[PDB]
């Protein structure tokens, strides 16, 4: 029941897990889940979460975490490219190690697994 | 004391240009302005999600009227600063202090001001 496009386990309302080769910049790292960003949304008060960190955040609290400022999910915007640009190249093992010591960029993970690997 | 370094890069540059910096090491391509192809300083985000120096973009949009990038029409009022965490990863690229006669220093970019002031034997 692995999820198809990283090869871990997690639910829908979960971001894909990741095995990152090196240590990732902080200020890359979402300070809910304390993982690398994925589907950055940035703030109005100009801090950045995940899309799915935030969205299940905003449902038990409504203040950011690191000024204590109001915040609307609906008011939430996607990052810049460049944002995406840099979590995209991030380098990741893939998690059928039994097999498979293949390292590529994250964004290029999923082809890997659905087309390549053979762990999957 | 007539024209004198700016106070807060070390470097000779007039108060409409960026200030400068000598990189340590190579930048990310992702983190350099396509405009003045340095590292980017000021940071702004356009409508269509490109970013460029304040500098640069307000410079190039004196006569320009779009996003060199794509074409598409670009009015600096509707830039905005771009994130908290974009100006994070900048600051933290390493330079060379600019008075290497007598000063060997590397550091942060965002510390180069503060070391200029509190540390620098060069500095005036
Ligand atoms: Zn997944
Ligand atoms: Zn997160
Ligand atoms: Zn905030
Ligand atoms: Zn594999
Ligand atoms: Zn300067
Ligand atoms: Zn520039
Ligand atoms: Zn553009
Ligand atoms: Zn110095």
């Amino acid at each position: 029941p692995l999820c198809f496009e990283c090869g871990q386990q997690h639910w829908t309302r979960e971001n894909h897990l990741y095995n990152y080769q090196n240590e990732v910049d902080d200020d890359l790292v979402c300070h809910i889940c304390l993982q690398p960003l994925l589907q950055p949304l940035d703030t109005p008060c100009g801090h950045t979460f995940c899309y799915k960190c935030l969205r299940n955040f905003l449902q038990e609290k409504d203040f950011c975490p690191l000024d204590r400022k109001r915040l609307h999910f609906k008011l939430c915007k996607k990052s810049s490219i460049l944002v995406h640009k840099l979590l995209d190249k991030l380098l990741v093992l893939c998690p059928f190690s039994s097999v498979c010591k293949d390292v590529m960029q994250r964004c290029d993970l999923e082809a890997h697994l659905k087309n390549r690997c053979p762990g999957a």
